[PDB]
């Protein structure tokens, strides 16, 4: 094991990496104060793009103008009719994200969502993979995964994508665990299995964010180190409008100002 | 590699661990303010003992009384004549740490220093290992290593100790890298090889301690995870009178209040 | 290698309860004692459905299960004669039928899916052959035939039993490469009688691995040890299959319940 | 690539034959219904021609069973010898009494006290030329001064005359392999024979592991919860767990196995069959 | 346990024989002193009876050399074919001209442009039934849309008729093994033949690796700094680096090797000798 | 296995400049050309010392090196006759002598260390045999004899050449277990002539590994490839030895300089 970790470390200095940050429209102004403080410091990393959770039309323009980074908004299909194209979390009369990419393309660089542990509403794992292919075959050119913690399940899913012919990279979505109680709620609606070892690390830390920040680094740094070794040069961080972790992770990948 | 990190994580929840902290006599009162704030929070971990760098006679008593934790002072042989027994960093007329253990035993639980990468003044690696055996054969019962970053070199040194007959555990000394410039100066006087990958991680971080705290966690957490897997149940932290890292590391080992 | 099994074992608590199972029985020849006893022990597992092979009248077995057990039952299967059989099955409460060509002017499973769909909105299960059906002209033809079976109205794929998990995983990959949007449910046959398996495998063209034959030589009279060896093999297969994304399983119980019950328990399938 | 790894793990079993030594361990039957189970298990397991069988010793039921085993089956039977019960003079008499009855192997142990085994091994060797099997603890004995000291103690027990090593049962195979690699580093020329305990009972295992300091993995508990009344399923689960271990162990070059039968034969017989240890081989 | 691992790595070389295929790569000699070095290298390497030798093509010197090789040595010589220089009509004529001269293998490549190879492979197959060797990039080609796309492109080149794959040279063996494992996942039935470039010159290597996007490890630079004037020591260092790779590669089941000789024979001859490819075997 | 070499390679930049080397030559038989050429190429490496074997008068070789090169030189070696030889060596500027018993009323190296210490405060190098000197009654006796050699006044241990690194590392471990406080410096012999080695190894009882013989079969006329194969072997040994703590090396140059120079360069030993 000592040889494995040392091997992981010396192969990371042999790095050309693209990053992309994700923020969410704040609830209060204290959250909007914490966001722009994080938005100002993150701009120094020169990311490939940023994203806006889904109202949020006044963020893709503001970020594009108050700053100089390329912004892209999320867009669902809830309550509308005939560029992160999502179906959304629904109600009557649904259409699938593919229909949105087909529609939006008529008007762009489309980003779709991928689920290595299968979307909860998918009829099967085979159907959920075919749906991602036709989403790209509809006009998308950037694939972003839902957050995960079994890196193996990601690598097998990534291997099945090239097997189907998907020629675009399956960008892993990195979620640093800065609030475990929040993750549990997020995981309830995302059907992503939380490993047993991750929960054991965070019991008794519901009030010490500083230690949570330190423990979250080790988990996210380990994942990114393993992902980088296998050829992954694209990353998309779910910052949760915080910047301490996403900044430190990117620094390990050589992403520095 | 994904299987290796996941294997490292599930085997850590299968833990009975002893810890020991080390502090140094402050230079100013701002440092003494930061020390006792760290001394108050660290006491909750119930460590096996604490140590005091080498004046420092008014710390083993104060810590023992103002708090409830067992304190042990460092003691060199510089400028004296006929319980962390050290020879010290010298001048004329030297005696070796063994002579101190032989003397002090006449008056205790003695802790000696071990060097997996060999003490710089040792005639050879074989001599430096024999000297550690006779130090224990003189009456010591606790071995603490100088800080290291090649965990393999520690494991081979630990394997050579039982080969010589040393029946006491070789407690690894964990130094979380919270100030890389300080480490470089410490490493100049300690002859400990700093791995090339560690220096690459910390370039450009001479003013961002927060990211240094996050990166220091991943390195120290990785080491401790590998050390724990091989049977190590004893740890000695060089806190440098800081508590953010040592607290977070111990928490990963189950050491919690 | 030591880390591989430990990794395979820790993947079962990261599965919660997402595994679907389906049991298969056959109409008995003599006094039926092991058949009805095994349905009682399995009924607690809440399977997606159970099935009964068709070779006499096996409607009086699908009927008892439908009421005596409360489990969804599905029976295996001239065009006009089948129209009444399918209509009689539907009006009895049967919602699923496993449409198969059979062994004995042929009527192929594709035509049957076309027929059953005309009778009612059935949930049809078709057979897939990862080691190729012995009569297929090629592996590509047998893969196309499975596509046409699903495109005719089928919505459930069950595999012939196998023991080379590699050959299954490659086959399952060729199905999604061809566009098959349904999961290829593996058919698990726990080896409780190697002599039966050797004869069964000779007529189905399924390869018996050399390591499997060595495990069972000299056990033609020790049923207890075969059950114990069958546990290791079936749990091993199910462990790797589950880790690689298979969450549906179809057990060929052969009217025995000890192995399927223990296998399901490893997958979290419990009462 | 698990499906390929499991297939090569099974092909390796057919890449070995005739070199697998096995040994079985029984305990003195308390009642008389257990007497029937033990001698049924002995008759089933004796067809495997093991290297020896051993009988545990609590606090002279053991000595009579070892005698009955050698006279009714011809197997080399080895009693376990506790030094905590008697004095160095009584132990020399027992050692002479054991040797004159045809006993050529003793499992020399310190004992479960509610004087160490290196002294007992030194004593036995002084009396006669037995083969002496000693205990190893890959997860470290619960009362050792340190993990370093417990490894030296085993080294001293070998230096004192012991020629056979049997480990406490384990369930993390990697920590056995780490332990065996450390024993080869110290120069212990004998092989560290892994003790295999088929988990036929989880509530009883929880008691043994409680006393023995052996770590029960999280996945093993999740496999047995709810099976406290189903012996048939517990055996099928145990057969998977034990066969997996011995397949992995046999891959890394382990050709010697010790089985904690708990007077039961069905599991040990099946595991030996997987290893190629069969009546006709 | 490195001393034991290095010993088993060397014992494995003596656990293989007669199955190792090797192929050598030369480039058109610019001057006339290089002409002597190439034909000296050819005469030394031809005794190894390689599967074929190949000649690179810059922007018809290549075609004449392939002709001289086949007529003076009898080796199957394979020219490299660039699609960036000519049009689809000229390429069909060259393909017919190549085939009528006895050429049965072409290294079909897109080319170094200051139209892709799948189209060139499709073209060649339409003309005649050559064996077509295509390029693989375990560290990904510098101009691919993604690592996913470069792997599909190689898959399409195989589907188009190519029956041989040669990799860009590498120095992290693990990333070649990862790449080969991914090619087996996609079902590419041919083996990914690793291209071995003995580092006889570090300044020249820095130029190739610069163009090729191949990552030069930190340890490899520390081995050559200061040797910019000592060819004798550079060869001894290169022999260690290349032999280590092919020993590791031969352990993982690689039985095919391609060598970037740079018209030099001393290194390739020694590496082949380690692999058991010798004049008398 | 791929990770093992990569780990071995990254351990050379974590070594900085802590390696000590020592070269060994022998008085030539004919026209001496390769001998003096090799001393010039090696002199830039700043070795701890060089040595010259003794079989004629080899003082006129230790003398030239002492002045023409500026390197610390050490010569190999009746009791009264040796007293003047040791006294003549000391007053010439020689501070180190490699005291050996020799091959041809014996005088053992132990007695020589006792003698040389009586002459002056010499730095004595003794020979160690990890595969046991062929005439030792046992491995324990040959290990005790090395202890008595050091306890008589020696302060430097040099090993006979070897190729089983395991047997060396175990031997080096038995030395410290016996109390030997000095490092057991491995003697590295790069195999530039296998035919010489096979004959050399027959009279010294050092085992030639089977893989080494296979690497050199058919190379009795190709010196260039032997040099290339010798590089791989010698660098491989030196790589693992350095990683496991050996920082002193003694090369048997055999009056050749290509291999030792390249080996030293891998260890950071550079001008
Ligand atoms: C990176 C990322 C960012 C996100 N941002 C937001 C955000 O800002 N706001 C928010 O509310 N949510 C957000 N989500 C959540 C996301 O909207 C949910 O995952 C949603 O329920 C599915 O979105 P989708 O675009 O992947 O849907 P789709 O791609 O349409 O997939 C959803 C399901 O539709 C099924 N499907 C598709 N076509 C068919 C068909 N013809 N027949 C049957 N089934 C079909 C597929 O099987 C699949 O299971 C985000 C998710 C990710 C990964
Ligand atoms: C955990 C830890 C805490 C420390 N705390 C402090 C502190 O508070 N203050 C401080 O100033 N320094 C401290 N140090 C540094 C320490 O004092 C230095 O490493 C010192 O130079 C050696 O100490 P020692 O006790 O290991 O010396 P020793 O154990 O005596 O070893 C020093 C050297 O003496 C040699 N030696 C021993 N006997 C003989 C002999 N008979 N002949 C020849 N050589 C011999 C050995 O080979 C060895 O190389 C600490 C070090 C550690 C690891
Ligand atoms: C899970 C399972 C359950 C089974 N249950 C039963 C049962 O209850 N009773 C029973 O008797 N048997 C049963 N069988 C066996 C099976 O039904 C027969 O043995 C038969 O050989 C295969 O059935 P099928 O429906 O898949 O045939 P099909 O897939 O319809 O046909 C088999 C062959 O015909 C070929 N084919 C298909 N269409 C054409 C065409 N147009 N032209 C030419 N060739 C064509 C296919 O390539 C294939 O090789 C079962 C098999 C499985 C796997
Ligand atoms: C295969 C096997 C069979 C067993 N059979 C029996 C049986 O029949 N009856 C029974 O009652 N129990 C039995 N036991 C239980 C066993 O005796 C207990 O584990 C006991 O507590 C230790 O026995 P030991 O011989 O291994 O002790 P030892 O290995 O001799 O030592 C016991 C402990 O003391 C430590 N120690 C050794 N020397 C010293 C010293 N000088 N100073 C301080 N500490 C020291 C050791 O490190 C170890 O932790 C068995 C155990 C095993 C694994
Ligand atoms: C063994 C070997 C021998 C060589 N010999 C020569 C030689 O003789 N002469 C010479 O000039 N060069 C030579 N080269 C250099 C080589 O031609 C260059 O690397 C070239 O840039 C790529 O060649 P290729 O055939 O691999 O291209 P391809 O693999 O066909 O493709 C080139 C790039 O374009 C991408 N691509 C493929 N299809 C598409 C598409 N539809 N849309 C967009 N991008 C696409 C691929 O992913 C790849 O990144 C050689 C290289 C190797 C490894
Ligand atoms: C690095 C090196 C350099 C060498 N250089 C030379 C050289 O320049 N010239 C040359 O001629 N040879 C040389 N030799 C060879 C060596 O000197 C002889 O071949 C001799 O056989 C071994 O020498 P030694 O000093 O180690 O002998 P010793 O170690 O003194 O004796 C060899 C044997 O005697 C046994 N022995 C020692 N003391 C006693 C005792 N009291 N009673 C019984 N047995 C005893 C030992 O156990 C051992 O088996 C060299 C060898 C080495 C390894």
């Amino acid at each position: 094991y000592a040889k494995e970790i040392n091997a992981l470390n010396n192969s990371l200095s042999d790095l050309d990496i693209n990053v992309s940050f994700e923020f969410f429209p704040p609830k209060n102004e204290q959250m909007e104060t914490m966001l722009w403080d994080s938005i100002h410091r993150l701009q120094t990393l020169h990311p490939k793009f940023v994203s806006v959770t889904y109202r949020t039309h006044g963020i893709v323009k503001r970020i594009k103008q108050e700053t100089g980074l390329e912004a892209a908004p999320h867009l669902t299909g809830i309550d509308a009719s005939p560029i992160v194209a999502l179906r959304g979390d629904e109600e009557k009369k649904p259409f699938y994200a593919e229909d949105l990419v087909k529609l939006l393309r008529s008007v762009f660089d489309i980003s779709v969502a991928a689920y290595p542990e299968v979307h909860p509403e998918a009829k099967s794992a085979q159907a959920d993979l075919i749906n991602l292919k036709r989403k790209i075959d509809a006009g998308a050119n950037h694939v972003i995964t839902q957050f995960f913690f079994d890196v193996e399940r990601y690598l097998r899913f990534r291997d099945r994508c090239v097997m189907l012919g998907i020629d675009v990279e399956i960008v892993p979505g990195i979620l640093p665990v800065t609030n475990f109680k929040q993750l549990g709620k997020m995981a309830q609606v995302t059907n992503v299995k939380i490993p047993s070892w991750l929960s054991q690390m965070y019991e008794g830390l519901d009030d010490d964010q500083g230690t949570r920040n330190l423990v979250a680094a080790s988990i996210a740094i380990d994942m990114v180190k393993v992902l980088s070794r296998e050829g992954v040069k694209d990353f998309h961080f779910y910052t949760l409008n915080r910047s301490e972790l996403t900044y430190a992770i990117c620094h390990i990948l050589g992403v520095r100002p």
